């Protein structure tokens, strides 16, 4: 039933995804394929955005609740024994996230680092 929409390519893998996104040259080109377990999908969508040698494909998680009857959300690929976990994680790796976690801000008035 997903298959009567343009973007779903079901079977394909990331990368011939990656090669036909990369081909577009278009900002926001995106195809929906499937996930390793059922109910899970993948959005890979091109960008121009951090140059660092243009461009990235950028690849999401869409995970599905255990509702009645369903519900679908976008998420990251991975969970966390720990929020520190996960912030020390993203320090490294961009993971879902736009730019990756360099600089942490205390917001308490008149307080400075180091």
């Amino acid at each position: 039933n997903l298959e009567t929409y343009e973007w779903y390519n079901k079977s394909i893998s990331r990368d011939k995804a990656e090669k036909l996104l990369l081909d577009t040259g278009k900002e926001g080109a995106f195809m929906v394929r499937d996930s390793r377990t059922p109910g899970t999908y993948t959005v890979s969508v091109f960008t121009k955005a951090i140059i660092s040698e243009n461009p990235c494909i950028k690849h999401y998680h869409i995970k599905e609740t255990n509702d009645s009857p369903k519900r679908y959300y976008v998420a990251e690929k991975y969970v966390f024994d720990s929020i520190p976990l996960l912030i020390q994680y993203h320090q490294y790796n961009g993971g879902g996230l736009v730019t990756r976690l360099r600089y942490p801000v205390c917001g308490s008035p008149g307080i400075h680092r180091d």
